[PDB]
């Protein structure tokens, strides 16, 4: 039975991404949000509910990468070196789920924070889009999957991490963007930046399976890959109207959901499917 | 679906492990180990052998930790707080194994490594071994498993982190206790550090689901956990006699391997089997 060996490189990437994943760590107690309480208290009750529902809809997804997404699709990894960077990827989601906790008890009663917990549990749109991508990792729950299946749950990884986390993370970059809850911003903000290297990287192991497959089965898993694309869409696209409509942001919003979404293909070798567009300006400014 | 929340604690001990594993933290690139070459020049083929070997099994178990125990026992928790820090754990696994390859880089050449690591994966006594602990944990492999079966995974998990790494802990602790390879010694204790952690929270775990199985499940587990303690301690007793006749230490190793063996059960809840002996007491100095 084989050890990993450093010493002798399984592919030309994973030491570098193993190294890029250590020299951003991070954990919640560095950034302290009690002063983000004065802009809080100054945003109307529809933006606090807003931004409430967005971080618990955020927590979700990290939940569900941490938990079922990195263990299931880096258990069945033959590259040893590549399966170490998804353990430490999968622990970084933990730690993103702690720090929204962190936001939460800053903003927000006990009673508050675990009245969004239930609304999270019990969201229709939320319960099917995380349905979603874990059906195809669910799938990977059995000794022995085919590479498309491995595949495709590297694709739902891929959407999950470089575009379904962007409907939700739009607004506390917008907020930070205009000098609003700064703190809660930074914390997004390394967060992001923990995900935009997940994607890079699930998307690197995903083209390296793709190109084993037989001319048949990549023609099985483009159709699939396009399909859950705008499944995806879809269900994004009926999330920012009900979050985002009492605030009008939502077509802001969707405009940022396509822009991710085309991030997300390019992670995977794959044409743009939406029009090029200008990020939000004072998103831009919150990224900064 | 359920998102993490920390505001709510789901027991009253995954914080602060989550707390305990986080302050923990650390990577190789913190122990410079260039320092260790002038003692280990100081030894005998016969000595580095035995050092290279064990380190090879270390990282093959921590590679099967890291890879396969912490994934699959983690992805069937319900407690998303003790899933939270058995992902961190995961992560700590990998880190572990890229800290023996550290050591290695500097205590051997690239063809004497790769050689080292093609000894680990032939050999028969680690292949049987990491066979049966891994047997447990790739029967979670499945969408639903019963809490016998998860039971006995966090089992074969504390054994692998409270016992089955001490025959190769061994070797490091009484030459960094001689005053000889220290710096690698430093890297074990931290190593040391966090297993005994880990240990310590699987086993809780383990203790918990055995609480809540049938009366003829906890008959079945309870015999089928004393079965493999010795089916283990059979393996490590050939194990430690290959590796250490040659360098006059297999009692000495053994002796160890028993009160290793005595923790890992008092960590799942359990009686002690061997005999009470004091730590040797080279070891003892390399442990501080
Ligand atoms: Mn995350
Ligand atoms: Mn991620
Ligand atoms: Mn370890
Ligand atoms: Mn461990």
């Amino acid at each position: 039975m084989r050890a990993v060996n450093w010493n002798k490189k399984e592919d030309d990437f994973s030491l570098m991404f193993w190294k890029q994943n250590i020299a951003q760590f991070w954990t919640e107690e560095e950034i302290a949000v009690s002063s983000d309480k004065n802009t809080w208290v100054q945003l109307s009750k529809e933006e606090q509910i807003a931004y409430k529902r967005v971080l618990g809809g955020l927590t979700l997804l990290d939940t569900k990468q941490g938990g079922e997404g990195m263990p299931l699709v880096l258990v069945h990894l033959e590259n040893l070196q590549a399966k170490s960077v998804l353990a430490f990827m999968g622990a970084m989601e933990e730690v993103h789920a702690k720090s929204y906790s962190h936001i939460f008890t800053t903003l927000a009663t006990e009673e508050e924070i675990d009245e969004i917990f239930d609304w999270v549990d019990t969201h229709p749109l939320l319960e099917k889009k995380a349905g979603i991508i874990t059906s195809y990792y669910r799938r990977l729950l059995k000794p022995e999957v085919t590479k498309k299946e491995l595949y495709m749950a590297m694709v739902a990884s891929v959407f999950l991490e470089s575009y379904l986390f962007y409907s939700g993370f739009f607004y506390p970059l917008y907020l930070a963007g205009q000098g609003k809850l700064t703190a809660s911003g930074e914390i997004i903000n390394l967060i992001i930046r923990d995900e935009s290297i997940h994607g890079v990287f699930v998307g690197i192991l995903a083209q390296q399976i793709f190109a084993e497959l037989s001319a048949e089965d990549q023609q099985e898993v483009q159709k699939e890959t396009q399909e859950l694309l705008m499944e995806l869409y879809e269900i994004e696209m009926a999330y920012t109207e009900e979050i985002y409509t009492s605030i009008g942001l939502v077509e802001d919003v969707n405009r940022f959901v396509r822009y991710n979404a085309n991030k997300g293909l390019m992670n995977l070798g794959l044409e743009p499917k939406f029009e090029e567009e200008e990020i939000n300006p004072i998103v831009l400014n919150g990224l900064r």
